[PDB]
């Protein structure tokens, strides 16, 4: 049991280091496989594009103090360090929504109260590193024992739904700004529909080559190699199709050029801990403790729930996981990077899951029957390091990256979001709301519990998911992690009252 | 055995009349079913559109002597009479390609021989009537017992492939006349791509609602009713989607207005056999025997092979089939209609097949295995009569028919062509060329015969299919039925020599 209260200072860190580090050279040896190369090519784009999008937004919201170059550099550095020294190399760390919301709120507060923006973040980072060291010292990371399945399912489903909704909404804007009338360009003809054609074609080629992998055609070796290279093939085909057309205008991928700060006129690489143009007030020196707690809670909840999700016993993870070393590494790197004006980072979730299940291997036939079960996962320390190194070096290239339209990437994002839903009991019980009771499968949670009780459980879970989406839509979206934490007392108090012991054991089974 | 030599003159006609006519009131009673209404709505468009297309071509090739109104009237009249008095009401009769080729060749001959055209098509009809009566008298229709599976498979596969190729090629022309440049309409923007979007959406909604029929969602009654109404729902949805857009131009469905001849200035309803403007030469009155034989061969081969294909024992047809009465009716109606200047007609293979398997009912339950065996076919005399009656009255309406784009219908045609390939052993053995030998199913022609022999049989059949397509591509396309007939001696002479006795029974099994 990794999550045990040892009773000694820093004990969990030592246990994780002793458990994971002996399997070190095997991590580098297990990378010799075409599947790893396919995974690198697939995950490179999925890690590169959100950096550009969120960097554009972040440059817009602030006074161009943090832009796209800084986010790229932070992602590269943190990814390389974490994948060299981490305990779970199947984690992809990058910027997200709640971090952006916090950054814009902090900038608004600093502007209103007449303080610097790049100086308060330094003290926030100092308090973060102090808090992380304190928590790892006392072994406070064993509290993730109480994060049951009832919370992981909600988190995973909500994250995937948000991903899908954002990807779909990014296509309505093209139709809005290039409408169908006929007679930074605006008002072009043949753009809003060519984007839709490219996106749909990419999604459908990806799904067809995914289904072809489990078919009965061609020799097994060739069939499996073609199956695990589906996404690169779809991207290549649609890039060439869009390259053939010469007169129509489509939006391309824009990576900034040169390793430089976005606004060199009023910023440097190193930020003075004290004031840089005016003295820093002393009251803020210790008042920085309050937002540090909020940042710590956000990063902690995201990282720990992601690590729980990708380490289920169904997925064949054999080398072990770490809940103490990973949190310390992530928070320490965030706090140190805040000194250079770089943003804080956290484990992604959709990217982490997509990385984890792009390396799984399935048992082939044994006999005609159901969809195969997972055989192994193939953990290694090379894929994430290569992805981070490539994201860092995407500045020297960029003449090639400007030939890739964005609608091609929208189909890949839709494929990621749709595929990531597999393996979640909430999703599987949502299907059972429609099938008649005689068609239900032979799983444990259908035979041992009545149908109506299972439907009541599903309705109670959907209510919480809708309540969580409502908060994030609301302007008071900084309270989302607290509402997420409140689900633990809910299950520990109310659900135990409503449901009997036998129902609770089967519906919320650990494995 | 329907195909037996009775010996008595006109015996086969009497046997078919005695076999089919007692089950008369049941034919009208078995029509009370929502599946029949769905079939009527589906087949109405599939019977209406080719009449318009071939009428346009036929008006172009001749000097506007036969147009679109005449073809519509001929289709309606012949369909009504045949479905009231026929022996196989699951046959849809309409104009096709080889008939068009013959009409253009005959017009060219009459033009460059200083003879009339409409008058010269009356003696052909008279000779056709005489030949049909002679053949029915001597019971010469029993020769369709030598048409083995080796010829029916080739015919069905070639017809479906040609259908698919024509439907795809009709979409390249839109891109050719409305190219993507950007700045009887021509050179419009947003027209080539909206057509593609509408076509793809129609095809995909049709396939989704076809797969939903065999799923496990919703109650059985509602699921099956929604499943058998897939095509009307797809058509309605995409018609509304295209109706929402206001500024973009798309080609619509247009029918002539009024029950009038296309060229009233130089034509009437009744054609004088002796002559209309100049006396008809006596030599042609007798020499018209040569093209009558060719027309008879065309109509005979098409109708008889279609009737053989839809009446396989796998499809549960219990009321019987007619091989004499149907041929007599079709040829007599063609010969009589030629007196009014109306075209001859023959049974359409894809439309007949799509009519036959739009009324089948599938079994269920047990466990997912082979595609559920066909339970029944639900023959009746109402659907085919209603389709022809609606096609006849499609001119009084036509303000509604002008709101239907053509790209919506292209997806329905693609769905028809793709679906019609199911149930053909040639198609099923084409898959087995790719799967490895350890994955072949448990059928009779895999266990009883060595794999390489089966692949040799498939290669020999593909060679004949390619040779048959090459002829119709060639300008000498009037010799296609003779090349088709020549496959009958091939199996009886050469294939019996190459293959042993045991292989021939299993590969070319009657049932």
């Amino acid at each position: 049991d990794p999550l045990r209260r040892t009773g000694r200072p820093f004990g969990g860190l030592i246990r994780d280091v002793r458990r994971r580090y002996p399997h070190y050279l095997s991590d580098f040896r297990d990378a010799l496989d075409p599947q790893c190369l396919a995974a690198v090519i697939f995950i490179y784009f999925a890690a590169l594009s959100p950096a550009i999008t969120f960097g554009g937004l972040l440059g817009e919201k602030t006074q161009d103090l943090i832009g796209v170059s800084e986010l790229i550099m932070s992602t590269a550095l943190q990814g390389v360090v974490f994948c060299l020294l981490g305990a779970q190399p199947l984690l992809v760390i990058g910027f997200s929504g709640p971090l952006l919301v916090f950054e814009e709120a902090f900038f608004s507060f600093c502007s209103s109260n007449h303080l610097e923006y790049l100086v308060g973040r330094v003290w926030i980072g100092f308090w973060l590193v102090f808090l992380a060291l304190l928590m790892v010292a006392l072994e406070g990371s064993f509290l993730v024992r109480f994060v049951s399945r009832f919370t992981q399912e909600i988190f995973a489903f909500l994250i995937s739904l948000i991903f899908i909704y954002e990807t779909f909404y990014k296509l309505v804007k093209i139709f809005q700004e290039h409408p169908l009338h006929g007679c930074k360009p605006r008002g072009q003809p043949n753009t809003a529909l060519l984007s839709l054609v490219l996106m749909a074609g990419t999604f459908f080629i990806a799904f067809f080559l995914r289904k072809f992998k489990n078919s009965r055609f061609f020799p097994g070796r060739i069939r499996r190699v073609i199956g695990d290279f589906g996404v690169p093939i779809a991207i290549l085909i649609m890039v060439l199709v869009d390259y053939s057309i010469e007169d129509t205008y489509t939006q391309k991928l824009s990576v900034p050029s040169g390793f430089s700060v976005t606004a060199p006129e009023k910023r440097g690489w190193v930020i003075n801990p004290l004031g840089e143009k005016s003295p820093f007030p002393v009251w803020m020196m210790v008042a920085s403790l309050l937002p540090a707690i909020l940042v710590f809670i956000l990063i902690f909840m995201e990282t720990q729930i992601t690590t729980l999700i990708i380490s289920k016993k169904e997925r064949m993870l054999q080398k072990g996981s770490g809940f103490h070393l990973d949190l310390l590494l992530i928070v320490a790197m965030g706090g140190i990077c805040a000194l250079f004006g770089l943003p804080w980072l956290a484990a992604a979730t959709v990217r982490s899951v997509t990385h984890a299940n792009a390396l799984t291997v399935m048992s082939k036939a044994v006999a005609p029957g159901d969809k195969p079960k997972i055989q192994e996962v193939k953990e290694q320390r090379v894929t994430g390091l290569l992805v981070a190194l490539l994201v860092g070096l995407s500045i020297v290239i960029g003449d090639l990256l400007r030939q890739i339209p964005l609608a091609v990437l929208f189909g890949i994002f839709l494929y990621m979001g749709v595929t990531s839903l597999n393996g979640i009991q909430f999703y599987e019980r949502l299907h059972l709301l429609l099938m008649p009771p005689k068609h239900h499968p032979d799983v444990t949670y259908v035979k041992k519990v009545r149908t109506l009780r299972m439907h009541l459980f599903t309705a109670l879970q959907l209510l919480c998911l809708a309540l969580l989406w409502a908060v994030m839509s609301t302007a008071a979206s900084l309270a989302f992690p607290f509402i997420l934490i409140l689900t633990v007392p809910l299950r520990m108090v109310v659900l135990t009252r409503i449901f009997t012991d036998r129902e609770m054991k089967c519906l919320d089974a650990n494995e």
